């Protein structure tokens, strides 16, 4: 997260880190067993880790809990980034309290100009490199998609948006893909990509998860 402020621990309850020797990705804890992220996030051998802030440190409210089973989307592009979104399913359900908690699947898509909150632990500069240790966030408006698709000639599909700041300085960054966008309570995008960080006119695409609902729900119904 580039310009943004420090949550405070265990202020985004829902919020995962992705870790397979050290942090890559975050995610969004969806139920006691079942994670979303994005799928450019794939890999194997992913440890998920749940209620914390220093990522670093442990500090007394972690749970770590191993994947059984990871399902990238069935039409995941890796070339254009349609259908960025991967489930990962816990090897153990999750013990939910107020510090590690759900957060709810939309019912509906939101509209340009509602206001979001982003989160993760990525780079903090636009300009340089420097990983923060604790959770980053920031609160960041939908953007119309005629604004979208002009900051992104022939690249935004009708499974993504944008949020953020046309002038620059906010903006999610590399080490944040895969975290939430969450609106009114609920999750409706994933961190995908952008071109670089809080570049002016160049603000972050996001999956639009409301598309994706229909296939979440079935998909955890059966595995
Ligand atoms: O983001 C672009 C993507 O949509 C695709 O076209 O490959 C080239 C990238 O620049
Ligand atoms: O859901 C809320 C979100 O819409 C806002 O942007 O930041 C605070 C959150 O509680
Ligand atoms: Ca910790």
């Amino acid at each position: 997260i580039v310009g943004g402020y420090t949550c405070g621990a265990n202020t985004v309850p829902y919020q995962v880190s992705l870790n397979s020797g050290y942090h890559f990705c975050g995610g969004s804890l969806i139920n006691s067993q079942w994670v979303v992220s994005a799928a450019h996030c794939y890999k194997s051998g992913i440890q998920v880790r749940l209620g914390e802030d220093n990522i670093n440190v442990v500090e007394g409210n972690e749970q770590f809990i191993s994947a059984s089973k990871s399902i990238v989307h069935p039409s995941y592009n890796s070339n254009t980034l349609n259908n960025d979104i991967m489930l990962i399913k816990l090897k153990s359900a999750a013990s939910l309290n107020s510090r590690v908690a759900s957060i709810s699947l939309p019912t509906s898509c939101a509209s340009a100009g509602t206001q979001c909150l982003i989160s993760g632990w990525g780079n903090t500069k636009s300009s340089g490199t420097s990983y923060p240790d604790v959770l980053k966030c920031l609160k960041a408006p939908i953007l119309s998609d005629s604004s979208c698709k002009s900051a992104y000639p022939g690249q935004i599909t009708s499974n993504m948006f944008c949020a953020g700041y046309l002038e620059g300085g906010k903006d999610s960054c590399q080490g944040d893909s895969g975290g939430p966008v969450v609106c009114s309570g609920k999750l409706q995008g994933i961190v995908s990509w952008g071109s670089g960080c809080a570049q002016k006119n160049k603000p972050g695409v996001y999956t639009k998860v409301c598309n994706y609902v229909s296939w979440i729900k079935q998909t955890i119904a059966s595995n």
